[PDB]
């Protein structure tokens, strides 16, 4: 009955997904230019400009948790585990609900600087806007409901990212199990991602999202140092996601659930991640503003580590805390700093092998979503895709390997599949 | 164990389709620039320089066409109408003879100004190496057969255009029909797909395969033209069908089969496109060149009516003769010139719209993909990333899906499954 209108409605979902994602980027860099751009003025008095970098960041970000709180609580966190677990009919899509409030209150915590990702408000925008179609558009049976989830979910990181392949590997290596899938349903998303890189290249015509450089070769007697990179990534993969959600339940404690605390603690969070953007920038903002820095080395590395220590220590406050913003910015520029630090002693050990930091920094970039999110082809490609040095290819497959392969012998569930049976395990803890 | 080892072979398959599509595209541009490069080298005697333009790409296509014609006869033409029932188990796949003749015959071929594509000798190239990498690892099972054979078939689209977006979109459309798809399936398509255009960003750091340099957006009150031009290649389409088929028919005249009398009319008709290569270079090549001159507004308009004339009779005198090359970038420069044309002749009758004729012909490219091939999401994804004008979306559907209509109305088949189904039709001819 329906052959070509669920292809129809595809394109309409990708170029939603696409037009409401590239206005949710320039929504962040709109906020986060002009919350900087405030300062500026403000730059004869020392206390006075601390106050305004302090309070312009809590107020955008207790605009965002008060939307989370009362309107729709699941836009708080990533949201990839909200669509990932609505595709198997656990989690309801309410999309009158969280699309004004993963958009007006995921700008203004990612706007107001907080160390959070773009990939999250647009994943779950993205699986929203497929339900959105799919009800003004009425379409009956679970053969639309999830093919127009699937499309639209990885609609959003092909535009949060300009990451077509990158996009459709994730809902295959994260969201959709081991199955037989129809024709019709691997066309539709296909169009839908297609669809959403269009809308994300009409308004963005610049090529490498993460800009380095191209940078140097890998030779074959240095690719075994990318399997010790691997065992150094695949160990903090379950270790880091221990303290995702170490934090979750610990800042939970704060507050109670009330939401009088939970914007007061956000705000105090959201705060601190606006002051350090002034103080220290490198240990706070989404991330990308500083895999370009540190690739191309421009720092020390009593400064390197320093970055790594406070940059988890505000990835975790800013993700746990209930703020709807992602987890892949925050862990690429986190696996950057652990690459380049890796890379930079890997120099002095082995100057017999003329290495490059860089080098150690774009393969450890997606190291991290290959240990502690166990998606090791998507997190490979998506480097490559934002990051355009292809000849690091070999480099990329030894420790983005070698990360997933020790991050199931250490023990470590996906973070996405860890946070889903959080929440499933207590939405069942009311109805018993 | 079983469903890890087809996922590491696609990685195989998608490195060597992405390796010989490199040395196969460098190497016709080897072959081009050292009979071209000795062009100017004769600059003394210009009825000499006739000769030795001539003599010099018929005895490279007389190479061509000898090697299908002694040693693999499934090598002659495109290819993918020997891929695509190959998947459909119909056809077999002789990847130690079609394989050396496909690219050896192909350089020749395509090195010697014929109008031919990449695209034929690199998804028969590219489907013969994935099942060439099935028994130098002995694999036992049939869809592991078809998994393997459909890799490396979207691994060559996405190695000869850059478009790992339409190399996935061709094997849907044109090559598989519906059916239940193993997601591991779809997976190692995924593979090899991205793996090819890693070999291919190696080399070839072009950020478009057809740079036109922007042009202008079509705004809406503009768009009802491209619904004309899309209706006039909806019926050109299925009439180069029945040329492409009925040259067929034509050319199998001056020879029954005969060896001496193939490789003989293949060097009058490969000496011929090196002959107007010189004298008129718009006419012969295999396309990619006069792509960027057309959408410049260069030609006129009586001149562009030359060169569509001679460029239809020399895409149908060089693929329905046998020989080893594609027909899409012969097509993509047939709608080309055939988009100028609409573009320049609507230009001057509406000079309220402040139109452009290279909106017209980047438009029309993949108008003739979508009437002839009938793969029209394919073609679309196909001349954008190839054109980075993703601004033309719209005006690209509208004579994309609006070509298909009249495609269907006029009563045309696709031509890959038109070649096949009469190849197949020799098949069960003697035999039974
Ligand atoms: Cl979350
Ligand atoms: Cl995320
Ligand atoms: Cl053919
Ligand atoms: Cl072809």
């Amino acid at each position: 009955k329906t052959p070509l209108a669920i292809l129809f409605m595809a394109a309409v979902v990708g170029t939603l997904v696409g037009l409401a994602a590239v206005a949710f980027d320039k929504g962040v860099a709109w906020l986060q230019n002009q919350r900087m751009g405030a300062l500026v003025h403000t730059a004869d008095n020392y206390p006075l400009l601390l106050t305004v970098a302090f309070l312009a960041s809590a107020v955008l970000a207790m605009f965002g948790y008060f939307l989370v709180r009362k309107y729709a609580p699941e836009a708080g966190g990533s949201g990839i585990p909200e669509i990932e677990g609505a595709l198997e009919d656990q989690r309801p899509v309410r999309w009158w609900r969280v699309l004004p409030v993963k958009f007006f209150g995921g700008l203004g915590t990612l706007g107001g600087g907080m160390v959070l990702g773009r990939e999250g408000p647009t994943v779950q925008i993205g699986g929203n806007i497929g339900r959105m179609v799919l009800d003004i558009f009425r379409l009956k049976g679970d053969e639309a409901r999830h093919t127009l989830l699937a499309t639209g979910a990885a609609a959003g990181l092909a535009a949060a990212f300009n990451a077509p392949l990158a996009g459709i590997l994730f809902i295959i290596e994260e969201m959709r199990p081991q199955f037989r899938y129809t024709l019709i349903s691997i066309k539709a998303v296909f169009i839908g991602v297609i669809m959403s890189t269009i809308m994300y290249r009409i308004f963005n015509h610049e090529v490498a999202l993460i800009d380095v450089g191209k940078l140097s070769d890998a030779p074959l007697n240095t690719l075994w140092l990318y399997l010790i990179l691997g065992i150094i990534f695949g160990i903090f993969g379950p270790i880091f996601n221990k303290w995702v959600l170490g934090m979750q339940d610990l800042l939970h404690r704060v507050h109670g659930g009330n939401i009088t605390k939970w914007v007061l603690m956000g705000g105090a969070i959201g705060g601190l991640c606006g002051l350090l953007g002034f103080v220290a920038p490198a240990t706070s903002g989404g991330g990308f503003n500083l895999i370009p820095i540190a690739t191309a080395g421009n720092f020390s590395m009593g400064m390197l580590v320093f970055i790594f220590v406070a940059r988890v220590i505000t990835t975790l406050l800013c993700f746990s805390s209930g703020a709807p913003g992602g987890i892949f910015a925050p862990m690429l520029a986190l696996g950057t700093v652990l690459g380049t630090a890796f890379g930079m002693v890997a120099v002095e050990l082995f100057p017999q092998y003329h290495l490059e930091a860089g080098t150690f920094a774009i393969a450890g970039m997606g190291a991290l979503l290959a240990a502690s999110i166990r998606a090791p082809l998507t997190g490979i490609i998506l480097v490559l895709e934002m990051t355009d040095n292809y000849q690091l290819i070999l480099p990329m497959i030894i420790t983005g390997l070698g990360a997933t392969l020790l991050a199931q012998f250490t023990g470590g569930k996906p973070l996405y599949s860890a946070i889903l049976c959080r929440t499933l395990a207590k939405q069942e803890a009311e109805q018993l």
